[PDB]
């Protein structure tokens, strides 16, 4: 059936799980700029500025789900992924991933 066709270059939908981005704002960043067809990336990503900012708290609520949706299906398919590995493969995953909790120097 499918036996790759073709290949990719960045090889991030093998090592780890669907990554979830930030937040609604960046997430909405990406749904705009699907949805803008007829838009280069300039006018896109700065379209993305104009139409959060527009956008009510309703509908910025709205991407906020599918954001921390992606979190939820990240943990999931991380957590089966990395038990599936051993401890030595485990650990470099978890040093990875597991030690970026979303977080900078301190919580201050």
């Amino acid at each position: 059936g499918s036996s790759g066709s073709s290949g990719q270059l960045k090889d991030k939908f093998d090592g780890r799980p669907t990554k979830p981005p930030p937040n609604s704002y960046s997430l909405y960043c990406a749904e705009l700029m699907a949805n803008m067809k007829d838009v280069p990336s300039t006018e896109r990503m700065v379209l993305c500025s104009q139409q959060w900012k527009l956008l009510s708290q309703k509908e910025k609520d709205a991407y906020h789900k599918k954001c921390d949706q992606k979190k939820k299906d990240y943990e999931v398919e991380l957590l089966r992924f990395l038990e599936s590995l051993p401890e030595e493969e485990q650990q470099r995953v978890l040093g990875e991933e597991k030690m970026l909790n979303i977080s900078g120097p301190s919580s201050g």
